[PDB]
């Protein structure tokens, strides 16, 4: 089980890190929600299929930064909806082929009254999404950490 990134980066087998940066809306208004949809950018794969099932959650989302002090949130993870910063490890996706599948996590942001101006930095860290793996063959529990980053400034009108 290993993942890469649509820009080329790769977390190998074992887990690892590895840092995305994110277009955002330049411009969101008090209830308007900043989706960042991570599945286009983050792909992963079952190495062997045939004889294993890999189990992949996401353990936890945390909110840095401008997000962290601007926002409130929250992450769909596979169908389901929860609150960002998250409160629990959500229930397992399955991946059971070689040929990579989108990690389907997206997030919604909206920002706090008291955000205005420039509410999340050009390059800033935003988030950090950690993918946990486990399988239904040994005693494999590897953390896949994903460090989210800003590529643009993102401004809240006053
Ligand atoms: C009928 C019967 O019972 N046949 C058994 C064979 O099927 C069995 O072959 C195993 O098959 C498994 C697949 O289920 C393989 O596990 C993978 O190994 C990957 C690493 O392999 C290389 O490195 C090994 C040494 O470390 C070396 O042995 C191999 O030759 C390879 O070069 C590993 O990366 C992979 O795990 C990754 O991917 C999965 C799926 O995404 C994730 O869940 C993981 O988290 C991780 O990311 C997986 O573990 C074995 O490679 C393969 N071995 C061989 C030699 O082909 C054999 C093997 O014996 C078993 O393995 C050893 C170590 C020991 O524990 C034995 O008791 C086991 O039975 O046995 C046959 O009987
Ligand atoms: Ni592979």
């Amino acid at each position: 089980f290993a993942c890469k990134t649509a820009n080329g980066t790769a977390i190998p087998i074992g887990g690892g890190s590895a840092n995305v940066y994110v277009n955002l809306a330049p411009v969101v208004n008090v209830g308007q929600n900043l989706v960042v949809d991570l599945s286009t950018q983050i792909f992963c794969h079952n190495d062997y299929p045939e004889t294993i099932t890999d189990y992949v959650t996401l353990q936890r989302g945390s909110a840095y930064g401008g997000v962290l002090s601007n926002f409130s949130g929250t992450v769909k993870y596979s169908g389901s909806s929860y609150p960002f910063p998250t409160t629990s490890e959500t229930p397992r996706v399955v991946y059971n082929s070689r040929t990579d599948k989108p990690w389907p996590v997206a997030l919604y942001l909206t920002p706090v009254s008291s955000a205005g101006g420039v509410a999340i930095k050009a390059g800033s860290l935003i988030a950090v999404l950690i993918l946990r793996q486990t399988n239904n063959y040994n005693s494999d529990d590897f953390q896949f950490v994903w460090n989210i980053y800003a590529n643009n400034d993102v401004v809240v009108p006053t």
